[PDB]
């Protein structure tokens, strides 16, 4: 029976075996892994104030279209007044 | 002698109990490198999509300027006429 | 090996290294379960980070299409304005050598 014993040591010591071995890749894995985690909240971080400032942007402009479609109003309305200017000429001659 | 085997048995236990803590130990781990993978990619298209998004502005910077300078060129033009109607209008 | 007394010490021996080992595999699990957790609530959050942003940036791309259909509707406004500008110019070079006496 002390070669069951044995024959049981031996068993029990191959399973540890392994069990280190896969617990060594699940360490490893995992600080991968708190890797990955820690750049992708990096970036996001980044990502994250170049779009406030495109956004802030983005208003600027709007309020720079809102200028211009203004003075093409002006320059329309300036425009067909002298249209009216040019036709009270074009009638006394 | 029979000390021996019930410490085997306590270790046998305590081994398998191992066996399967690290069994599910991998399956989350397996989970969650899949969820990482994904965050990764919805992230470098939303980068992406930003960079897109961002060119397109700029662009329209452009856009709106030389406009802008149309807009004024035409008024510049314009007073250029005024000028030139009121003269035919002395006569 | 046929005697006791020498088997006895290798049990021993043995038994004892298969105990230390197994009572750091404990003590290294117990850290890798604490971590797993600690990331699937950072992970959560990264998510939510996430996600809430590219809501952010919908909204944006959208006042950018927008912005692109009102700029060259004045474009159009624009260049209808040019076009009656030469207009009105032939026109009134036209009163001006109309006149030329």
């Amino acid at each position: 029976n002390g070669v069951l014993v044995l024959s049981l040591l031996d068993k029990i010591i191959g399973a540890v075996d392994q069990i280190q071995l896969t617990q060594a890749q699940l360490e490893e894995r995992q600080a991968e892994m708190e890797g990955a985690v820690q750049s992708i909240q990096g970036e996001l971080s980044k990502l994250g104030k170049a779009h406030a400032t495109t956004s802030n942007t983005v208003s600027k402009l709007l309020e720079k279209v809102r200028k211009v479609s203004v003075n093409v109003k002006t320059v329309r309305g300036s425009l067909e007044r002298q249209a009216g200017q040019i036709k009270k000429l074009e009638v006394n001659e």
